[PDB]
């Protein structure tokens, strides 16, 4: 029928501006006109998902890929519902499938990254990442994601060259000078580390998981009465954290050792200015 156009241009211009609710009752209006439209079963598993319901959105993604077999687009938000539920597994050949029709998708390949990356299988995700950035080497989002499945590997060196990138293309991004600084203090380095885990908190100063490993910086430095400082602030801040205090304890009761380091050694330089000649 062409009267439900009349309802799915109604469900449609809601969509554009929110009330989804609106657009599902519209959509379910247009439905009885023609339960043969998949742009009408997509766009109203195109609602529930939006809300945050997805077994029903699966089920009327099912049915628009029933009438069409034939669109990424419907594919690709197929494969989403469940990521976004959970089940990686499918999401991925979901996906795939999507990739066979439509290959040339940054948003495509990118998430199959993040479902591979998201399985923990990320010596494959790298692949997808790889595709999706030679496509388009402009989503900041990749070379953070990419840096990061090379961290969990091991390969610093070269997780480091990619932050690096991401911090380029968006230097506005909180969370990612944090990790930039942890590569850098997992090797023999942790001044850069400082220098960036900085710079995340200059950006996001009410993250404590930065405090904390800005003062995790200063401990393997050893100037311990500072790395307490920004332990002491990560605490305000998480103040029910199990090792807030096992760690907080271990800095303050560090400390000590120095002191009495300090003594001790004072009081040995004490017995041998006038118990010893020289050497
Ligand atoms: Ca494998």
């Amino acid at each position: 029928m062409g009267s439900a156009e009349a309802w799915y241009n109604l469900g449609n211009a809601y969509y554009k501006q929110g009330d989804y609710l609106k657009a599902i009752e519209y959509y379910q209006k247009a439905l009885e006109l023609d339960p043969r439209s998949a742009e009408a079963w997509y766009n109203l598993g195109n609602a529930y998902y939006k809300q945050g319901d997805y077994l029903k959105a699966i089920e009327y993604y099912q049915k628009a890929l029933e009438l069409d077999p034939r669109s990424a687009e419907a594919w690709y938000n197929l494969g989403n519902a469940y990521y976004k539920q959970g089940d990686y597994d499918e999401a991925i050949e979901y996906y795939q499938k999507a990739l066979e029709l439509d290959p040339r998708s940054a948003e495509a390949w990118y998430n199959l990254g993040n479902a591979y990356y998201k399985q923990g299988d990320y010596d494959e995700a790298i692949e997808y990442y790889q595709k999706a950035l030679e496509l388009d080497p402009r989503s900041a989002e990749a070379w953070y994601n990419l840096g990061n499945a090379y961290y969990k590997q091991g390969d610093y060196d070269e997780a480091i060259e990619y932050y690096q990138k991401a911090l380029e293309l968006d230097p506005r991004s909180a969370e990612a000078w944090y990790n930039l600084g942890n590569a850098y203090y997992k090797q023999g380095d942790y001044d850069e580390a400082i220098e960036y885990y900085q710079k995340a908190l200059e950006l996001d100063p009410r993250s404590a998981e930065a405090w904390y490993n800005l003062g995790n910086a200063y401990y393997k430095q050893g100037d311990y009465l500072k790395a307490i400082e920004y332990y002491q602030k990560a605490l305000e801040l998480d103040p029910r954290s199990a090792e807030a205090w096992y760690n907080l304890g271990n800095a303050y009761y560090k400390q000590g050792d120095y002191l009495k380091a300090i003594e001790y050694y004072q009081k040995a330089l004490e017995l041998d200015p006038r118990s010893a000649e020289a050497k």
